[PDB]
Parts: structure tokens; sequence; C-alpha cells
């Protein structure tokens, strides 16, 4: 037999926010190869998933081969946009929904994860926001652009950073990109392009890095469009699902355990030689060299 | 748990010639995984293959973690060079080790596998050879060219346009290749970087094209040096392979059950969403952007 | 004044069949920065493009801007797909075009070229042809497959390889490439797509095995659709004008001498730290992510 | 003759502190070419910049091929970080180089050229900063990392936007950027690799974006090591010019008026057909698929 094995390793698992992203998708199949998983869940939205999940709101989407019930070690609430607690401005202080949580930024969390589990083995970023999205790149505003980078991008760096130090010999991380990265999409605003293009180039910058300081892998996922929270906001995700079933090698449209399958061989002992790389699960649509009306 | 399954299935590997090659070792993974399988053979190598392996001689490197030795159900000599008996040249035809064999072009192989077997679920292509790999691209005759294309990639597009029609649902396709493809890499001679350029251009192409008519899946794996036949006979491999350590994000050099260990990945129904893919599994070389002597 | 100046330098064009191709358009280009032209045309239509250009058919395309016409100092017939008299099949030795010639194959016409003019400073390729186009790559031949190979890229080594040697300081090559050389597009089939990824690779390769031998330059333009000879050819190139137009950041359609002027600037001295480039001149289709519909 | 026609166009370079970048190469060959030149200089060095200008510290790279001295119309005090007033923090406003000047924020400069000119043609980015470049990427901090994205990559959209709306018919923009925007180059600290990755995401979105909005092109150029204010302080930048040297197809030093030359080209209406590129201009390091020590 061959097996991806991840028995007794610790996954990480931040942005998981409901059932319906890829995040979810990934923590399914990381949980089907019998890894444990911890959670970071963003802290505005922290109380109603952890209480959805408590009713038993998202139960048809825990069901595991083994009869087993998808669960969660710890969930954590965190907010990626601040390493440490002297970065959280008044506003968010005193806002409601975080002024009744502490220790959730990332320097937090990651002690907290050091505490209780000692060390994790993967680490999944599955995260992203611009305020702007729906804007033009010509009238995206600075603080706008700076915020899709902060969220989307140097999160990653940030999470990397925290956790390297705890991490056990054979770890991995996994982040998640669009093609708009390194070509035009219209529609993909907010600076969200760039914060996938930087996202993608630190992928490669830190593979090298912590490849030599720690033997850490570091691999990306380019996927297909999803109906997620993030895809539905955009207000077009099923036109763009309608679209690449039109245009790519292969019909069916994508489901969140594609690409939570992909992360499994990813960050299993079977893929000790694949670090840096780009890996499309998009039905192959990001190979093509023109739109479906000239087929 | 989450395994990669596929016991039940029939296997097609093109260019296994002995146990030191990604060939081999993408048939042991495959065979851990459960699948049946077929071998193409060349002709000229055919008869000292199949007796050494039933002498025991590669008994070291059969072992399989079942306990199981690797096993081939047939062994095909073959030359992918030829489509039809009509293509062989006179000078093949009075050789010695081709003259008294027959049904080894690959047509006739096709046929035999039909009747014998009916169908195919993989399809992997480990096949390369150029008469001129010591000559500068500047001083590569015509003859040379061609001959590397014709060996190592319209030989692919030969297999895949025969088996298609054979098989089975779910069915996928590897092919392996190298970074020289699409980056200059001096001493990569004899037209061999046209004909890996060709392959990966022919892997998107024909990802589309067999995606569409068949549902079959088409990938390339780009893997880091290994001192197999054909690496050993360039005549710096281990200086190659040294290189690849000091440059790579990671160190380990590579072992053949790597890039099987992707293989089995991308054949197996985990990966349904992945086609017209290159995977890079190398440590990492292909990601940077300097070599070593300025990190 | 800032010019791109050719003045004295012999350029030598493989690819001029009439006035409408990208071959007609660089000659017109390095013909107003004042380089001498010598044209290599295809053996089939050599006579009768020599007989339309002695009728005055070409004159309202030959006007150049200083009041002069467009003139070829030399035409040779030729045929790139021979290097020698010897790899000419009788077949092709007794059709009525090459039997009334003589003198065509690579060779020859480079030893006719030295003899007359001592030396050359420019090479342009701008040829192209596959007997299979039409088809799916799926369903094309070996031998068509190959002699696609041959005649659009393997053409290049030979007239770099034989022309190299008789190439002044300062020398540079152009040649012409798709963007469906390695992104997938159905309907450039016969392994058109193969043969323009080996024509991209050839041109990495070949600048830095040329740039060491003969410090000569090597670059690639890869253009947007054009209604030449071989564009209308395929039958829909006015369709494929048109999706262009809606496709691209700049709707304008292209013309000639757009790539013309690129190819006087690349082989000028001002581009004299230009080398293995492929350069876009297709109004910016090829950076786009996805195609019209989803504007 | 063939010429880079300037004549009467209005040019904006962003990013020129002293003669030895290059800013001033770009300025040199954009007046060779007949542009009337205004230059954007950073408030720090403005003061230095301007008194060494009229002093005549730099006369010896001023002098043109027409044998008239480069000279700028207007030089604006700037700091490409501010978009409004509103944008600018306390210990700017009150810092001793800034609290004497006035209208220096991106607006209030497009603003001023307003008044004075009218109209623009030609906007010439080269400018890039990192407070961290010495750093790690796994050690760059948030706001070192941002800083970078907002000095390097967001300043060029502010720029763009700001100046789209008064740019004539024909217009164009230039950036520059390195290869470590997409492949790892250990040392390119501080976030620069992801600035990088985004000033080109952008130029392909925001040529589709300006390119529709207002006809505009917009290009990049990515240019080998340099000597320069920006190049020496990074501390070992005489051992990449070494290490390009060995590892190039041709061996040439990067001399700033050669980025000029193709910058010219690139801003001419010889180049129409031109936009979304990223223009190689390295001496074709960026092709090589190894690094010197191999060969
Ligand atoms: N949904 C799609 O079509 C595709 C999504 N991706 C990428 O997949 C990843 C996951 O997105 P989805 O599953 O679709 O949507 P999602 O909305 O379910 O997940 C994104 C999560 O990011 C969290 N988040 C936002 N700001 C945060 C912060 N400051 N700190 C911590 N968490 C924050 C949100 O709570 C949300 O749960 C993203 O990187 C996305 O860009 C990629 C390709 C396609
Ligand atoms: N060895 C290395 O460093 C690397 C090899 N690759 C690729 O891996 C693939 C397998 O190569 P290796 O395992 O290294 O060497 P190998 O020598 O073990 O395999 C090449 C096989 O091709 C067969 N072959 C040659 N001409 C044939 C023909 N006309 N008809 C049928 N079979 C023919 C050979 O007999 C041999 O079995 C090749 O495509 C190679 O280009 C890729 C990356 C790295
Ligand atoms: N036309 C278009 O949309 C585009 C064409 N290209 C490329 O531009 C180049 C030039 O093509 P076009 O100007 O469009 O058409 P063209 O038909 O005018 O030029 C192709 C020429 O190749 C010559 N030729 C064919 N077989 C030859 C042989 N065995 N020996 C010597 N010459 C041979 C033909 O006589 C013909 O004149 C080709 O490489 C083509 O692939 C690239 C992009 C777009
Ligand atoms: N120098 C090299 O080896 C190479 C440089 N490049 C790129 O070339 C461009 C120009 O760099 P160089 O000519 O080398 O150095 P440079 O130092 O001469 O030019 C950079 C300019 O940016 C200005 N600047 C910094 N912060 C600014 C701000 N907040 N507002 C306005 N201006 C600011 C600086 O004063 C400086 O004049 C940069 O984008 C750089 O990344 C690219 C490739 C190679
Ligand atoms: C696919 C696809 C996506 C999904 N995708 C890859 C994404 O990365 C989505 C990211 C995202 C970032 N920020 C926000 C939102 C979504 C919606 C709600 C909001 O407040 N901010 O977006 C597109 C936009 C245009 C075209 C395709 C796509
Ligand atoms: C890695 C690597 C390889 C291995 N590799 C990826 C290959 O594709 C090897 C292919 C090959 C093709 N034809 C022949 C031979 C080897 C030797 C025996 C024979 O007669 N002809 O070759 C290199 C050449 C230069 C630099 C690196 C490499
Ligand atoms: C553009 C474009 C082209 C033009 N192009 C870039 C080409 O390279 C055309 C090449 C070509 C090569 N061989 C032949 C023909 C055309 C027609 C006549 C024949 O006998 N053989 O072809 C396409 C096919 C599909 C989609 C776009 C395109
Ligand atoms: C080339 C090359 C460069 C030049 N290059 C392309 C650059 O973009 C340099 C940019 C730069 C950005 N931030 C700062 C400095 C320079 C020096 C002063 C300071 O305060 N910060 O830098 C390298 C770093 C490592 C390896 C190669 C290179």
């Amino acid at each position: 037999m061959l097996k991806i094995d991840l028995t007794g390793k610790i996954a990480f698992i931040a942005g998981i926010g409901d059932d319906n992203g890829y995040g979810w998708g990934i923590a399914k199949m990381l949980a089907e190869a019998g890894a444990t998983i911890l959670v970071g869940t963003w802290v505005p939205i922290y109380k109603i998933f952890s209480q959805s999940l408590e009713l038993g709101k998202f139960n048809a989407s825990r069901e595991l081969s083994n009869g087993e019930l998808l669960t969660f070690a710890k969930i954590y609430p965190m907010d990626a946009s601040f390493d440490t607690p002297e970065d959280i401005p008044q506003e968010i202080l005193e806002n409601k929904r975080y002024k009744d949580l502490s220790g959730y930024t990332v320097s937090e969390v990651v002690e907290q994860v050091k505490k209780h589990f000692g060390h994790i083995d993967i680490l999944v970023h599955s995260l992203a926001n611009s305020p702007e999205i729906a804007k033009p790149l010509l009238d995206t505003s600075r603080k706008g652009y700076l915020a899709a980078l902060s969220t989307s991008s140097y999160s990653f760096i940030s999470l990397l950073s925290h956790f390297g130090p705890i991490m056990n010999a054979g770890a991995s991380t996994i982040s998640l990109t669009y093609l708009a990265s390194m070509r035009a999409v219209p529609g993909y605003g907010g600076g969200m392009n760039a914060a996938k293009a930087a996202l993608e180039s630190d992928t490669k910058v830190l593979a090298w890095e912590a490849g030599r300081r720690w033997g850490v892998r570091v691999n990306t996922i380019s996927a297909g469009p999803l109906a997620s929270r993030a895809g539905k906001a955009i207000g077009f995700i099923e036109r763009m699902v309608d679209y690449y079933q039109d245009w790519a090698p292969l019909p069916s449209p994508m489901e969140a355990e594609q690409v939570g399958a992909a992360a499994a061989f990813l960050v299993s002992p079977l893929a000790s030689a694949i670090t840096g790389e780009t890996l499309y699960v998009d039905h192959g649509a990001n190979v093509m060299g023109i739109g479906p009306e000239m087929f």
C-alpha cells in the first residue's frame, strides 16, 4: 500500500471561517491522513464560527471516511494583521468583537501553541483580504493596497517566522494563490494581484531561507474558482466557475477537497523533494493560451 | 486513512532498461500503490534486462513495503522511434538484436496490450535519447536534432495517440523532463533542449486534446539530476549532483522513488483536478535566481 | 538625435514570399535604418515572387520614408529544409520548381553570400511550415511533426551555424514565434506548438553558444496575428485578428512594420545588452489571464 | 533613416538623485531623442542634487551627442511615499529637510506639472527602497516589508493614477525591475523580492487598465547589476557585476545608457504594439539555467 500518512502530525490551519472554503477542505483531508488539526480563525468571525460548529451547523461537512467527525484540537482567535499586541490600533482594541478576546496576535497564538503542543509539523495559510477588491488597481488607494499585502502576503511570513523555531524535522507549509498573480485578470482588484504575486515570490525565497534554516519545505497551490465566503463576495464567482468549465482541459468544477488532497500530498514524506513549487489545481485552465471562443 | 490506491489499475511504463533510472523508481511506487505493471524496454537491451531480472540480479532493488517483489506482468521489446513496421530502416531490420524479434513498433505493442489486457489506466514515458548530446546545439546536425525529437518527444505523442482509445475512465499520463527545456544549460546538447521544450509544450496541448477527447489527464515531472544509465553517460553527472546540493533550498540528493511517489500521486484519483502540469521534484533548485557562489 | 542606424550593415532575411508577411515588414524597416537587404525565398514561390517584384506589383509596398524604394541587393532561391544538395530527395529534384533552379540549399546560399558580399551583420528568420497544421497534435504523424520541426526550427540552427563564421562584430539574429509555443492553443496543430517551443528554447541556448563563440546576439519576437500568406492559409486568421482586438490591452491590429521596428531596434547597436530575449509585439494580449467574456 | 523621435514629448522621471543610477541614463537617452525632461527628486537629497547640478559637478555626465548639455526643464522635490498632504506623518512634517519645502506629495507634484506644462507624454519610474534590504525575508519586519512595497511598488500606481488623466495620446510608462521578483536571490532582502514581484504584476494589470482607460502603454525593464547609489550601499555590487560577466551569454558590464536606449525605444511610436512587457536588458543572464560554477 501507498499511504499519505500524517498520523501524529500537528497542522495549524490559518483561515477557516466556515465549511465552504479551501481551509475547511484542507482540514478535512489532513484529518483523513491522520493529522491533528489546530485552527486559526479571524477574530471578528471567531464567535460565530465556533458557535456554529458547537451547534452542529457544519455536521454535514464533517463526515470522515472512517465514520468519525472532523474535530479540531483547538481553535485560536487570530488576526494575522498583527504580530504583537503593540501593533494593534485603538480602533481594533475598542471594537466589540476584539475587546472580549485576547492573545490573538501571531506571536501570541504561536506562544499558546508552543505551551500546549510544543511543536507543529504543518503550517497551512488559507487567508486573503483586500478592502478594495472591487476597485480597478488604478483606483485603489495606498492604504487599501498595503492592507491587501499585509493580510494576504506578509501574514504568511509572520506565521512562518514565528512558527519556524518550533517546527519538527520534515515540517512544511502550504499557501493558496490564484493565477492573477502574474497574468492580468480584470476584476481582481484592490491590489489582490500584487498580494498574490508577492505570496508566490515569497514562496520561492522562503523555500530557500526556511529550507536552509530549519529544513522546512514551502509550497503554494494555485486553485481554480470556488464559491467560498470570499468567492461569493466578489459578486460573480458563479460566472467564473462556468467560464472555467468551458475553458479548461477538464470540465469538472473545483471542490475544496481537491485542493485538500494536493495539500496532504505536499506536506507528506512522499513530497520531501518538492519545495518552492507553485502547483496548479485548476483542471488545467492555467495552461490555456486562448479563451473558449476560438476553440 | 488517506491512500494512493491503484489496485486493479494497469500502468504501461515506456523506458525501463535497468534498476538505476527514474522508470524503475516509478514502477516501484506504482506497484506499492497496487498497480499492475507493463513495461516497454528498448530492443537492444531487452534480452539482458529480462534475463538479469530472471537471474535475480535486481532483487535488492525489487523489495516492496508489503514484502512482495516488484513484478512486471509483461515486458515488451519496443523501439519508440517506430510507429509501424514500414518506419523501420533497412539497417535496423538487418541488425542482430532486431532481426530475431517482431512486433516492437508502437502500434504493434499497443495491439498486443489491447488483445491480452483490453485497456490501460496509466501511461508513463521515461525515455530520452540524442545521438549528439555531447555536441553544442550550434554543431548538432539536422539528423541528430530530429532524432532527439523523434525519440524523446514525438514518442510520447505516438504512445498516447495509440493507447488513448483503450484507456479507461480516470486515465492519466506522466512524462519526464528537465529544466534545460526553457533555460539555457551548456552541455545539454544534441537538441535535447528542444526535445524537452517540445515535450513540455506538448504536455499542455495534449492535456486539452486528450482531456476533451477521452477525459485523460496529462502531466510532466521535471526532475533533479540522477546517476542513471543516461545520466552516467553524459560524463559529469556526479559534479551535477554535487552542484545541486550546494545550490538548492534542500541538500538531499535525488532518489528515483521521489519522482515515483510524485507520479503515483499524479495518476491517482487524488489528483483529478491536476492536468497539463509541470511538477518540479528537484529539491527546489529550479526556483533559484542565482548560483551558490553569490549566496 | 537618437537613430537606429544600420548603415552599411548587410542583412539576410530568410522567408520573404510577397509583401504581406512579417519578412517584408522587417525588410522595409531594416531598409529605413540604412541596411542592405539580401533575401532568401522559398523555391516553389521564388519565380512567382521575383516576377511580381519585376512587374511593379509590390511597388506601393516598397516606398520608404526617404522617397526611395525598398531594394533587394540579391534574392536567393532557398529551401531551408536542406543543408547540402545530398540531402535533397530525388522526388524533390524532379519537381518542376526545383528542377529549373540550382544552388538553393543552406550551404550553397551561404557560399554565394560569402563570395559576393564577404560577410553579413544581421540574420532574420521569418519562415515556418507544417504539412499538418489542420490536425490536432494527437492526430499528427511522426513525419508531419518532424517536418514542422525541420522547416520551422532546425532551419534557424542551420542558418546560424553556416552564416556565423562570416558574421562581423556586433552581429545579431531575429526569429519569429507565437504564444502557442508554451500555452495551449487549439488549432495550432501539426506540431507547430512544438516547433515554436523548440525555436524559443534554441533562442536561449544559441544566445549563449553564439554569444560566446562569435559575440553574436540572438533574439526572438512573439507577434500578434497577421493575415500573411501563412496566416490566411489557416482558414480563420480574420477571427483571430478580431479576437485579439477584443482581448488585448490595446485594440489596434498588427502591422508587419510594428514587428519590423522591433527587429530594427534589436539588431541595432542600441540593443547590445539584449540577447536571448523573447519580445512580445502583440498589443499585450499575451499578458492576459482570461479572455474577453469575463471582462 | 530610422529615428527614435521624441521631439516635443514631455517626460517626467521619478527617481534621479545623482548621475550614477539608471534614472540618469534614461534621462540622457530620452534627451538624445528630443524629449523635454522633468525630474522628481527625493526630498532629503533634492537640495544637494540641484546644487551639485548648477555647481557643474555632473557636467561630464551631461554631454549629449548633438554637443549640447542635458538640461532638466523643472526639478521637483518629491516623496512618492505620500499621495496627499493628509498622508504625511508628524516626524516627517517637522523634519529639517521637509519642513521648509512644500508641494512634494504625488498629487501636488502632478498639479504643478499640469499648471506648468498642461500634459505629459512619458512617465519613468526609477525608484526603490527597503529599509531592511540586508535582512533575510524571514527576519524582515511588517513595517519594513510594507515600506518596501509602498516606496517601490505602490508609488508607480500613484504616479500613473495621478498623471494618467493629463497624459497625451500615445503616452507610455517605464519602470525598472530585477529578476529576483520571481526567482529566489538570497540577499535581496527586506521584501524587495515582493516589491519587484508586485511591480511586475502591476505592469500587466495596469497595461490593460491604463490601455483601455487612456490608451496608455505600460512596460517594465529588468536590468543587470549597476554600481549606483542604491547598488553600492548593498555592499557586494562589484561581486555581482563580476558574477554576471562570468555567467551571461555576453560579458560586457551594464551601462546606464543601455537601459536608457531600451526605454527610449519603448516610449517611442516605434513600439506602439508593445505593452505590458518585461524586457530584459542584462546581457542575457536571465535565460541561463545553471551558474558559471559549472559550464
Ligand atoms: N475562492 C476562490 O475562488 C479561490 C481562493 N484562493 C485563495 O484561497 C484562500 C482561501 O480563500 P477561500 O477559501 O476562498 O475563502 P474564505 O473566506 O473561506 O477564507 C479566507 C479567510 O481569511 C480570513 N481572514 C481574512 N482577513 C484575516 C486576518 N486579518 N487575519 C486572519 N484571517 C483573515 C477570513 O476569515 C476567511 O475565513 C485565499 O488565499 C484565496 O485568495 C485561490 C484561488 C481561488
Ligand atoms: N537522469 C537524470 O538526471 C534526469 C533524467 N530525466 C529524464 O528522465 C527520463 C528517464 O531517464 P533516465 O532514468 O535518467 O535514464 P534511463 O537511461 O534509465 O532511461 C532512458 C530509457 O530510454 C530508453 N530508450 C532510449 N532510446 C529508446 C528508443 N528509441 N525506444 C524505446 N526506449 C529508448 C532507454 O533504453 C532507457 O531505458 C528521460 O526522459 C530523461 O530525459 C530528467 C531529469 C533528470
Ligand atoms: N502570421 C501570423 O499571425 C503570425 C506569424 N508568426 C510567424 O511569423 C513567421 C513568418 O510568417 P508570416 O510572415 O506570417 O507568413 P509568410 O507565409 O509570409 O512567411 C512564411 C514563409 O516561410 C517560407 N517557407 C516555408 N517553407 C520554407 C522552406 N522549407 N524553406 C525556406 N522558406 C520556407 C514561405 O515561403 C513563406 O514565405 C513565421 O515563423 C510564423 O510562424 C508569428 C506570429 C504570428
Ligand atoms: N542598481 C542596480 O543593480 C539595479 C537597479 N534596478 C532598479 O533600478 C531602479 C533605480 O535604481 P538605481 O538607479 O540603481 O538606484 P538609485 O539610488 O540611483 O535610484 C533610486 C532612487 O529612488 C529614490 N527614492 C528612494 N525613496 C524615494 C521616495 N520615498 N520618494 C522619491 N524617491 C525615492 C532615491 O533617492 C534614488 O534616487 C530601482 O527600481 C532599482 O530597483 C534594477 C536592476 C538592477
Ligand atoms: C477566482 C477569483 C476570486 C477569488 N480569489 C482567488 C480570491 O483571492 C478572493 C479574495 C478576496 C479578497 N478580499 C475580499 C474578497 C475576496 C471579498 C470580500 C472583501 O471584502 N474582500 O476573485 C476574483 C476576482 C476576479 C476574477 C476572478 C476571481
Ligand atoms: C541532469 C542532466 C542530464 C540528464 N538528463 C536530464 C537527460 O535528459 C539525459 C538525456 C540523454 C539523451 N541522450 C543521450 C544520453 C543522455 C547519454 C547517452 C547517449 O548516448 N545519448 O544531462 C545533462 C547534460 C548537461 C547538464 C545536466 C544534465
Ligand atoms: C496566429 C495563428 C497562426 C499563424 N501563425 C502564428 C503561424 O505560425 C502559421 C504557421 C503555418 C505553418 N504551416 C502552414 C500554415 C501556417 C498554413 C499553410 C500550410 O500549408 N502550412 O496559426 C494559428 C492557429 C491557431 C490559432 C492561432 C494561429
Ligand atoms: C542587483 C542587486 C541589487 C540592486 N537592485 C536590483 C535593487 O533593486 C536595489 C534596491 C535597494 C533597495 N533598498 C535599499 C538599497 C537598494 C540600498 C540602500 C537602502 O537603504 N536600502 O540588490 C541586490 C541584493 C542582492 C543580490 C543582488 C542585488
